[PDB]
């Protein structure tokens, strides 16, 4: 039994990899030191915004706008790739479409900060495929309230971040978010459930393999869920608010969906 | 070692079975059948009979067994290795984001798809005319209805709810702890505990002790709502009294 696990782990990080152009084995190595030809071009103020905006997509006013559609932009390509990802984990395509549907629209944010943690340190958050880097203290400084939006994910970040996990340990667990039965809404959680519980069987078989040394990190991990979520439901306030307040500026028709009646 | 993790399984159960009157066991046997039938209130008449404006002096009921539940579980905490030892602002942290989460994990045992049982077991509110209260309080317990429909499903028995309700008092992310390696290092001892009680308890659930952590996020969930849920009756709402329910 240990061996099917041990390859549908392989099999996992295998599509992760495929999947994502951005790993946290490379994001690392650019936020630390293969400082040479990996080295980010850094984004610290209104300024070096437009210095930099070479490869990037009332001053104040505009700039705080530019980074809005830019995450925005980034967020659908995250959601697209998560999607790839979602196919290739067995049994994910075999499912009642509608709820396939069902376990996308909640799970991929709670993915795109998990992964997204990868990408950020103490200081700041990559950005353009690895090729930025915007600091913490200038997204908090952005015109309000769209200086709010960041902060609680640099914290979960940093916290998450000290669990020391890599993409090998990343892949099952973002499978195991996904594949999670609790979703309301959902037509058969039965079926489900069952490939859940064997993919949490695969992560709990890896992270002994990976950090023996690390006592309950499957517990740990597992708790964390209630991080993302929190997250998720501090971020929809937020974007209901700037609907309101900035009637001019338009959400993109995927991540609408996404959002619409979540929860 | 696989010994030491029965032992503090074995002292939290004996501990938890001291420190709750009312049991799951007791609560399962007079919700399902076992003469002394509890009295029901299921509407206006059975509860000014079972007593032998109204929806709100029944949510104030409940605010009086919270109060209960709360010195139930610290005095239960206090048994719990290692907590004693910890920096008293920490024991007090931990206790007072603690309780709503194990006050809800409890009430479902007192819960099924109907009603809960009320007053020491004396009572039982059935679900539906609580649902129908006033305005603002018919939506109240509804919530704890799904979560322990939910819940009740994993079919826990006390052993293991002793040892999940410890993991939950020492949770190391609590807000403003002072020291928290302590806490999280007995977590651990408590994960392991519970890890092991799960599979010996409960061979055929294969990741039941995945599944019981999973709970632990709908729990917080439904504590968040809830607080939001006393901000609607504040904005909207005796002295002595006000301040032996504060919160
Ligand atoms: C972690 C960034 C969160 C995020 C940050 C910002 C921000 O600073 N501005 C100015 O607007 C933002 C939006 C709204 C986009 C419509 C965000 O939320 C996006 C969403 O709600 O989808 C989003 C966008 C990109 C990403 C990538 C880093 C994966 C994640 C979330």
């Amino acid at each position: 039994e240990s061996a099917d696990l041990r390859a549908l782990a392989k099999h996992l990080y295998d599509s992760y990899i495929k999947s994502f152009p951005l790993t946290k084995a490379k994001a690392r190595a650019i936020l630390t030191g293969k400082t040479t030809d990996k080295s980010p071009f850094v984004i610290y103020d209104m300024n070096s915004l437009m210095m930099g905006e070479d490869k990037i997509k009332e001053q104040s006013k505009e700039v705080a706008i530019r980074i809005f559609q830019g995450c925005q932009f980034r967020s659908v390509e995250a959601v697209q790739e998560i999607t790839e990802y979602a196919k290739s984990i067995p049994g994910f395509v075999n499912l009642d479409l509608n709820d396939q549907v069902t376990l996308l629209k909640y799970g991929v944010h709670e993915i795109i900060y998990t992964m997204l943690a990868s990408l950020m340190n103490k200081d700041g958050v990559l950005i353009s495929e690895g090729q930025g880097f915007m600091t913490r203290e200038f997204l908090k400084s952005l015109r309000k309230p769209f200086g709010d939006f960041m902060e609680p994910k640099f914290e979960f970040a940093v916290k998450f971040n000290a669990l020391e996990l890599d993409d090998s340990d990343l892949a099952i667990f973002i499978a195991v978010i996904i594949l999670s039965g609790d979703r309301p809404g959902l037509l058969n959680v039965k079926p489900i459930e069952d490939i859940q519980d064997n993919l949490l069987q695969a992560l709990e078989l890896q992270l002994k393999l990976n950090h023996p040394e690390s006592s309950q990190l499957f517990a740990k991990l597992l708790q964390k869920m209630t991080d993302l979520r929190q997250i998720v439901t501090e971020h929809v306030q937020l974007l209901q608010v700037i609907k309101k307040t900035e009637t001019d500026m338009s959400l993109h028709p995927l991540l609408q969906e996404i959002y619409k009646d979540l929860y």
